[PDB]
């Protein structure tokens, strides 16, 4: 069968916790007062919930209310427990309250408001300095979560709220997040297509925090190369092929061979034989101002097939790409 894998950092953190920390099924939800909140505008309807802008009529604070839907009910307490576990951490969205919506009769999570600009428009305006600055801010959130025994599993531009006026960033939507336990097998049907790590695409279930570092790399590549998305697959199978056309097939085979993983046989007729490309292949007059040797080296160390070989969030924060960022 597959060779096992463990995280190379924060490996054992949950084992030292009281069971209550990670045993989210046993969590008793604490409820606030739904009458404190007035919905103002529906902002969207994800897979699992409807999201609204609202006002806390008690303090006049703008808030965001996510009225939970789901059919995998376990996700309710998992998200709540993860949010409570991470509350107060750097760049982690703050869960302000949990109320029972009287119409849906389901929990509604109340979050702090962040004044965001649509990433498709915003990313066209980020300078080189800004990309470095905000990447560093995302890393603070990821390293905090990972240090707390949690993987986000859905890192993507839509889940990074940026108030660019105030240079404020929050990592949101912890509904796919999980507790990391060594040796545990996880669902590979997580993350959005363009951000799924190779471990998901080859059906390797014993993954870890390093999944989030792939997704961060895929975001970074889109930002520095002005290519949205960077790896633009039509489906989850073609998604792997798009990755292999950049990173090469030999290193893909080495990865699956290391873990004694066999590709879905449907790859036989679509994967082909591709060399690893040099990153300069993607540089052109329109993105050159965002590219530097340090950016390319950092990216190269995030976008690795072998999840164990990727930079950790803390290693990433040590990288020369961030030396120019004021701290």
């Amino acid at each position: 069968g597959p060779v096992p894998s463990r995280a190379r950092v924060y490996t054992d953190v949950n084992t030292h916790r009281p069971r209550e920390y990670w045993d989210y099924e046993s969590h008793v939800v604490e409820w606030g007062n739904q009458d404190d909140y007035q919905l103002v505008r529906k902002l969207g309807r994800g897979k699992y919930s409807e999201v609204f802008e609202a006002i806390n009529i008690t303090n006049n604070e703008k808030v965001v209310v996510k009225i939970l839907k789901p059919v995998k009910k376990k996700k309710i307490k998992r998200e709540i427990k993860i949010l409570e576990n991470l509350r107060g951490g750097p760049n982690i969205i703050t869960l302000a309250d949990i109320v029972k919506d009287p119409v849906s009769r389901t929990p509604a999570l109340v979050f702090e408001h962040v004044n965001n600009t649509d990433f498709k428009q915003l990313y066209q305006t980020l300078t080189d300095y800004d990309i470095r600055f905000y990447m560093y801010e995302i890393l603070k959130a990821l390293d905090y979560a990972h240090s707390m025994g949690i993987m986000h599993r859905d890192v993507k531009p839509h889940n990074v709220m940026i108030d660019h006026e105030h240079r404020k960033l929050r990592l949101i939507d912890w509904g796919l997040a999980e507790f990391y336990h060594p040796g545990q097998e996880y669902n590979v049907r997580v993350a959005s297509r363009y951000f799924k790590g190779p471990e998901l695409l080859v059906d390797y279930q014993m993954y870890d925090y390093s999944l989030d570092m792939w997704s961060l790399g895929a975001m970074l590549a889109s930002m520095i190369f002005r290519k949205e998305p960077f790896f633009h697959g039509h489906d989850n199978y073609d998604q792997l092929v798009r990755i292999a056309k950049v990173l090469g097939t030999e290193d893909l085979y080495d990865y699956i061979d290391k873990y004694n993983i066999e590709l879905d046989p449907r790859f036989n007729d679509i994967l082909g034989r591709h060399s690893r490309k040099r990153w300069e292949r993607f540089v052109h007059s329109e993105n050159q101002h965002l590219v530097s040797p340090e950016a390319l080296d950092f990216l190269d160390k995030l976008l690795r097939y072998d999840h164990q070989s990727r930079l950790t969030a803390r290693e990433a924060m040590e990288h020369p790409y961030f030396y120019t960022v004021v701290k």
